[PDB]
């Protein structure tokens, strides 16, 4: 079948003087399960994950998988640009409890489609548990590509992508080469979702979930019932972009410390908003809330 | 007042069985020195750092430097999307001796151009040695503005920028902005250097003087002498459009290995080319060489 439905959580990191902050993120946590979302996917970038320690990491998968306590998929960020690593991680994952592991594309050094298939398939072979493959070309500057997917798709582990993509045609190319009673597809960009979802999408892995996870998964559950969600989407539109302001996930940690998850803080290279962008991004939230 | 100037090489790795094969290393360092490349580039993306241990690294770099042996400046890649390990890997190589470090932006999780400031910044005042810059939009979907390029080049310690945007109104823009004099403008990108020498750069950063550094060498100092190289260029464009037929560096390690720098093997998550692409690549580097 599949890992979830509807609203994961591309968890967001909450920091306190530059350390992890454990008690807001069990409170950040509870609040996202409280407020329904399917699944929570942990240590991706939204989640600063190229600046966390190892350790840092591991603190973090933990406490999510234990607080959790099996009531949602927790889905661990592993892969990184590097194969031996991946597969380090992932297996480490994997003892410590992960339902599945996420594996964005390399980047940086790259690779070809043959070799991601390599890369890929040797990590999903060394774990044995479910992997939801993640494409995001404006951050790798690589794809995979549809026939990739098939490819992919056909190992028995490898169950579901996060496209952010935002390429329509390539969706539909996707489409045409998979089976989605087994193999999912993920948006994984929150302003696209009223057409992913119309096209045939299992769901989104979400940024703005991180602080308005009811009236997200709200609206998935609206429109998987036969309603039109176009303009219900509109106001949630008008969040979105402010959020637009600058790179994820500088602008939604104005909105997570906002409501009380860890400082407004980042890890260089990233840096927090400034006085004056972090105001009207706080203050075009509380737009949305009154309404 | 520059590091160097002309053609430094980013070094590959030489693998044997997936290990780092430290005489094949070797050889190829002497190899580079007297075929006049001006600087070594060491840890790079050509070199396959991504898939490095931290020890290999390390071996790696301290071979070089103390073969190099003050020859040429050694120049550590040691930046990384992670500011904070950045700076401890860049500390790590000024007490194994390197002259100078270089660093990439940041990458997969970027940054905006205020924070490019102060990671570069928080890592040169760390660290305390001569920096370059290194952009390269094709791998990390980002760029240092000119204006950003500017105020980096007031920092004491940042001093060139190797610039791989391939972009020429990019190039005019840093060049109105900075003084070249104190600033080093080294091209990233091998097949533009006939226009990025007319314009004034200071030289290249280069994937295919792993092979042919004497060649490239001698390009730059034609033009330099006041020669035109625009049609000198051309055999070495065929070869490098054979070098484009995958993505860095899993070409140039077809032609590294060819000339007994270890075996054609490349970690994953890249492969090496099929043995046929192999072979046409191999055969073109051939027809290069007796050209000549």
């Amino acid at each position: 079948t599949h890992l979830f439905e509807g609203v994961g959580v591309a968890l967001t990191t909450p920091f306190t003087n530059n350390k992890v902050n454990i008690e807001a993120l069990k409170t950040h946590v509870n609040f996202l399960l409280e407020n329904n979302a399917q699944a929570i996917i942990v240590n991706g970038t939204t989640a600063e994950s190229p600046t966390l320690t190892t350790d840092e990491k591991e603190r973090i998968l933990k406490t999510v998988i234990d607080l959790v306590d099996k009531r949602v998929p927790v889905i661990a960020g592993t892969g990184t640009n590097d194969t031996e690593k991946s597969i380090q991680a992932s297996i480490q994952a994997k003892a410590l409890g992960a339902d599945a592991i996420m594996l964005i594309t390399p980047y940086y050094n790259k690779t070809n489609q043959r070799g991601l298939v390599k890369h890929f398939e040797a990590i999903a072979d060394a774990v044995k548990l479910p992997v939801v493959l993640y494409n995001v070309p404006s951050r790798t500057n690589m794809t995979i590509e549809p026939e990739t997917v098939e490819i992919l798709s056909q190992h028995p582990y490898i169950v579901a992508l996060k496209d952010a993509t935002n390429d329509f045609e390539y969706l539909e190319e996707v489409k045409k080469r998979i089976d989605t009673n087994s193999f999912a597809l993920y948006s994984g960009n929150d302003d696209n979702v009223v057409e992913y979802y119309q096209r045939g999408g299992q769901g989104v892995i979400s940024v703005i979930a991180n602080v308005i996870p009811k009236e997200f998964q709200a609206l998935y559950d609206a429109q998987q019932s036969g309603l039109d969600i176009q303009d219900q989407f509109k106001p949630i539109g008008t969040l979105l972009s402010a959020l637009s302001v600058d790179i994820n996930p500088i602008p939604i940690k104005a909105l997570t410390s906002y409501l009380g998850f860890g400082n407004y803080e980042l890890r260089l290279p990233l840096v927090s908003l400034e006085d004056t962008d972090t105001k009207v991004l706080r203050e075009t939230y509380d737009t949305f809330k009154a309404g």
